[PDB]
């Protein structure tokens, strides 16, 4: 990698990884180099297993959409897999919105549409992100008139595809009744993101992580007027149709885009 | 290295998911092995070949394992089109075929083979590896032409390491993630119950007339011991089976408990 990219400042660090800014030799174009520490022994809990690195890389390879982070190049050395990624410098969407004194529902929906467009692309390729949250919703450049959303961090993303067992004769009840996680999980996350984007309030947050998890499982939220008095009924309906316990009864991404609140712009 | 530079390749032995198995012999030692050639999926291909992720997952499992009752990985090569696993040659066929050839087979003899299965699984589970496909066709013998044949568990194509897992905020996670119950080592213990039931009786506990019936029967744990298939089976053996065919995975015998059970231990 160092033969081909000049490495600069550390930008941050996450799950067994350090991100540095870099510049490609010959072209001068800037990127983010994410150095992922490989797991050595399969018994270890340090680093990332090769198979999990591959899972993420295989998803990143396929992505070509303006609202998603792009993979440019990949290297591997003794200790690391280095992803050369699109440099996204505009920060978290919510930190940009914080510079404002207030935000209108129409200003918010400009951004929400971009998130939905990114997720529509991912879901069209059967990719569930599984960790949609405001910190993974960045901006390419926050100083332009109409900033562009970039979805980041495919660390737990999966392709969503019985036959592997040959027949079911020997399989346990938990396999018979296995209900896989799927694309609907992202649609729930979108509901929560929308809720907080519009109101500033987190719908399920409790005093401990355990309380939050309890609240989520019970679908225990409201639209209290202290937070929702300037929010439209169509916005509330959109959220209601996402925050559904049964994943099979939630709006899909296509239905989300066809919802009157979104169609209206 | 290229595989042909180290191994003389021989005749074809079988086929797997986008795979061919050939007998081979190591140059420099004369020792025979099974070479499994797995076709890699191209980046432009949707369904042809096996994904790199799936090959790595299985290989990383195989690399870790060494135990007398599990197939051993000896070498790995990769060329343009394939990943090639050089595996221990397991020549003795299916356990159940060998047993079906015996004039008679006592419960004591059956338990001794079953113990070898348990020993292999005990090792796998000690590494947090669930096999997930334990069934007769994956229980082979190394060499059937010896007084006491050695069981070899094969086919780690759906095996997985087993690890509420959320390091950051849980605020945006869906209820199905909050309530997610992953498949675990207990699933293998269920399979061992079914294997044992068939081993002793020749009947299958949950098999229905259609796939849906089999599924329904498993989920309901709807089985019994027919009087005229279990007439020569001990209550102690039935107890072993009963403690494995339990709906709640948390209430099934673990591999350690299975080995401590008096059917095995006595």
């Amino acid at each position: 990698v160092e033969d081909h990219y000049e490495m600069g400042e550390e930008l941050g660090s996450g799950q067994f990884a350090i991100v540095r800014k870099c510049r490609q030799k010959g072209t001068g174009k800037e990127y983010a180099a994410k150095f992922i520490k490989k797991r050595r022994l399969s018994s270890s809990r340090r680093g990332v297993s090769r198979e999990e690195i591959e899972r993420e890389v295989n998803i990143l390879r396929e992505i070509r959409h303006p609202n998603i982070i792009t993979l440019h190049d990949i290297f591997e050395n003794k200790t690391d897999v280095v992803l050369i990624l699109e440099l996204v410098s505009g920060g978290e969407l919510f930190d940009f919105l914080a510079e404002k004194e207030s935000l209108t529902e129409d200003e918010a929906t400009q951004f929400l549409k971009q998130i939905l467009d990114g997720v529509h692309y991912l879901h069209s390729k059967r990719i569930a992100h599984f960790d949609l949250k405001p910190e993974n919703i960045m901006l390419l450049d926050k100083n332009v008139p109409n900033p562009r959303i970039k979805l980041i961090d495919f660390g737990i993303a999966h392709k969503i595809e019985k036959n592997i067992f040959g027949t079911p004769e020997f399989v346990a009840p938990e396999i018979v009744n296995y209900e896989p996680l799927g694309l609907e999980a992202d649609m729930w996350s979108i509901g929560v993101i929308t809720y907080i984007l519009l109101s500033g309030a987190s719908p399920f947050l409790g005093e401990t992580k355990q309380e939050t998890l309890t609240n989520i499982s019970a679908v225990n939220y409201d639209f209290d007027e202290e937070y929702f008095s300037n929010t439209s009924e169509l916005a509330k309906d959109f959220i209601r149709r996402l925050l559904v316990k049964d994943p099979k009864r939630r709006m899909t991404i296509a239905q989300s885009l066809e919802h009157s609140w979104i169609k209206a712009i």
